[PDB]
């Protein structure tokens, strides 16, 4: 099951899980600190995941940037 | 399951959740601003997805780039 | 299951999912103003989809590109 | 299952599903326009796949391209 | 399952149909004319093709041509 | 299931199946005349397939030429 | 099941697993000294993980690297 | 299933199918003359085969050459 | 069918640490290893992450990394 | 299914010996190799390791390797 | 399922099985004379494998090389 690894590049960077099923919105907010990484997966409960703040990302399509 | 990236280049970029089954309408529509990435599946309830607004977006077929009225 | 990209290069493209089943008939057409892109895939629904009008399109197959 | 892209080069195009099964018979005749683009999978219903008229064709094989 | 891609590069070209199981013997043969195309699965009813007049073929292996 | 593509390089070519199971015989040899080409899969009842007379074959692992 | 690889690159590293499921909170907190390496799946019982500390970490994706504190 | 590719290059050429299970003896070995090919798999009656004789095979490992 | 990493020590005393699979996590087993020892380890039932102290050359899917003493 | 490797003699007397799978670990069968021979031998229900002995070209999904008598 | 390739480069390289399961310890080590090789897979009784001595070693992630 498929993954992104984001790395938080300021403070609060707000890494957001939304729910999976006929209902959408978010369920979990997991914020980063400088430097920080999170690799997270989909799972049964999240089916979206949205980056607010400026990270970089990886995932199996290669890397992007959020920017805040 | 495969997912899509899309990473907002203005304010106010839409995507949107077609709902999958015999019907097909917008179930969810998320907003985007500029600058925030959305990473998102097809799933049990979405099975098409439209972007509307100025977009970065990448899936497993390579960059597509999503203009704005 | 996979999936087409289809991004509108005018008004008025139409993204047209036919019905799977012993059966093939139109079911839903989906109107794409110029630089909206949908990303859609094949379904328990839709086993076969036609684009008209003029389009960017892209499969695991690589580029291809409809004309209105 | 696999699809076949076929995009129409000319009007009157057809993309033609063959059944399924110890019969073989025409079920379905899918005319297309010049430029149009039909992405059609295999199917329970369809297990070959005819195309008569001049039209450019991808299937995960590469491309071909049947003639008028 | 795999298909084969066949061109047809003269009139009159035969896609054979041999049955899978004990017995082998053709349940179909698929009349091409020049420059149709015709993609073909392998089958729960049909486990080996057979091709013959001038025709430009497709597989997984590669490209192979069939002569008249 | 993976395939054998034959090409027929002259008349009289045999394509034959061997049985699956327990036991091995041939039941059933398809003739190829000149130009011919035979797309023959491995099946519930062939797990072995003979090449005889002169042709060009293909398969997974790449071309090779009967005699 | 996919794992990542966590190469410590000071002291007092944490590697944290996230709970799988409706319920997120951290379950455990595995403490690298420098040098020392970890590598861990995605699990029944974790669906994310965070990295906090200076670190060399290898996923399917590439190298990325967490900086600390 | 994996398949191997004999292909015999002398007269006589042998290839011998060994029995799958806790007892292991030859139950089969299928002749090949000089410039024959046998296309033969793994199966759950086979799971080892010898060559014997003049041969070049091939299998998912690449080319090896049998000698005499 | 699970993944598995390669460790070869490159002093005495390396040491490749099995973490408990499930709910919790603790160490259930250290497997010592002398200069020049090879140690092919799979994932498993009851190991889901891997420690490895001592200095140690490892190879997993993702490349190769080097642990430290 | 399963993987298999190859077994080219390049002297008499080579031996392919099967270790049984299961708790119990014994050889079960030693097939010989005269020069110029091959083998192709899957793992099996019966067969988790293959020894060989005497100077032989292998193959596995590996690449390549040398047996020395 | 994975196997290991072991190359013995000198007398008495042992190839240590461990015991899959809650316990940890060896349940099998097979010696190998100079120049014998041994490939062995993981299984429903061997989850880790020690190789003990100077031997040439190749997995799916490279070679490598004890040292005894
Ligand atoms: N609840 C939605 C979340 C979602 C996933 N992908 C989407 C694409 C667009 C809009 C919403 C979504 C679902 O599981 O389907
Ligand atoms: N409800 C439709 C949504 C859809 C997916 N792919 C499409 C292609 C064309 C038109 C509609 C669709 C379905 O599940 O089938
Ligand atoms: N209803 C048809 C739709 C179809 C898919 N592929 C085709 C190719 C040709 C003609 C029709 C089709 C089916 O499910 O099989
Ligand atoms: N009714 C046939 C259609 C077919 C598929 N592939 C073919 C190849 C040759 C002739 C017929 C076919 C079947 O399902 O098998
Ligand atoms: N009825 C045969 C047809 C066949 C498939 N591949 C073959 C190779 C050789 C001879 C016959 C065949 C079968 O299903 O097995
Ligand atoms: N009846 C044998 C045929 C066979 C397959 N592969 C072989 C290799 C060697 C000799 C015989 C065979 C079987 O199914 O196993
Ligand atoms: N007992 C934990 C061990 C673990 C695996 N990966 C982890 C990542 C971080 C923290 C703990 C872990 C589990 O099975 O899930
Ligand atoms: N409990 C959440 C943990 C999680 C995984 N991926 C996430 C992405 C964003 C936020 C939370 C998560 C879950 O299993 O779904
Ligand atoms: N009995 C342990 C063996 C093992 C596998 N990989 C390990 C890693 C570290 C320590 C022990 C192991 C298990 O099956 O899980
Ligand atoms: N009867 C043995 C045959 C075998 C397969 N691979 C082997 C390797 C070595 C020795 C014997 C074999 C088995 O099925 O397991
Ligand atoms: N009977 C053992 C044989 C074995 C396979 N791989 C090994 C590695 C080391 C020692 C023994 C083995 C098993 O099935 O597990």
């Amino acid at each position: 099951s498929d993954f992104v690894v984001i790395k938080a590049l300021e403070d609060g960077v707000n890494v957001i899980g939304l729910t999976r099923g006929a209902d959408t919105r978010f369920h979990h907010s997991e914020k980063l600190d400088k430097g920080e990484v999170l690799i997270a997966q989909f799972t049964e409960h999240t089916s979206a995941i949205k980056v607010r703040g400026k990270a970089y990302i990886q995932t199996r399509h290669g890397v992007i940037e959020s920017e805040g």
